[PDB]
């Protein structure tokens, strides 16, 4: 279940698999730079929120196209309702670094 | 054609982001909250990591109301089908949101009190 | 206040279902009772004292989220007979990013700490 499950996000999607490398560069931003360790956490813990809201997503969009083929106009909204819980991640992720590293 | 899909998955998540405040009340109501928390976290003399804090918190809760949003989506989508329905997993689906919004209590309520006298 | 009781009522009732039918989220229950009393026992800033319990608190929501698509799909496969867990391990590579998380938030914290 957990590693078959990343595994595919990454062999299929790009929007994973540029947050995947995001997430590991993130982290390595965050261990270079001289800042205490909430610093450091909340850094890590943004780009890791957006990969963790990405998976759920492509959770979301996997039971739609088990269900049927037509399209319905409460599925699509759900594909979308999704995307925009990824986008408030990455928004939130991106504001979150601004304003910790407008001190650097 | 990478570049294309970045405007793509934009649209999507913008056209979400239009049906969650149209069709989810409790989507309108919390963003009322949330959107007046980030402003105040904003304006507030707080360092960066208290202001992030402050920020994430009330953002999660926006990120998980809209995942709840998909997932009654799909089983209000799914009622079409089947006549009867447990409401078991519309019940967890809350049941996330509302630690959200108790985690983004208890963050501010500890931030701002050690913050504060 | 006309309608607020019974979401919180559902809310209620989903997490109660949660601790019965699933033993991971008992686990996790207490997980986040070790992390307030924790915080609270060590002498720890305001900010490391968020850090430790959100995080925490993030696993379960995900195990709420991941357990309620998981209902989805166990209302679906049954009469279908169609039996494709792509979503259900989706759905558990997102807690297991929680979980990675929480320690590595828990060990940045407290090596920095002590
Ligand atoms: C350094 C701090 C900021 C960066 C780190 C936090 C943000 C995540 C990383 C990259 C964003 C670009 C990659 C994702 C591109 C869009 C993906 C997309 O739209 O996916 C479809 C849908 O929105 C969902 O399923």
């Amino acid at each position: 279940y957990s590693w078959k499950g990343l595994r595919a996000a990454w062999i299929n999607e790009a929007a994973f698999r540029q947050e995947g490398v995001a997430v590991l560069l993130a982290v390595v931003i965050a261990c270079w730079l001289d800042v205490d360790a909430c610093t450091r956490v909340l850094l890590i813990s943004s780009v890791m929120l957006v990969m963790i809201v990405e998976l759920l997503n492509s959770a979301i969009e996997a039971v739609v196209d088990r269900i049927g083929s037509e399209y319905h106009e409460l599925s699509g909204r759900a594909k979308d309702l999704g995307s925009a819980a990824v986008l408030i991640a990455i928004i939130d992720a991106v504001i979150t670094w601004c304003i910790l590293l407008w001190s650097h």
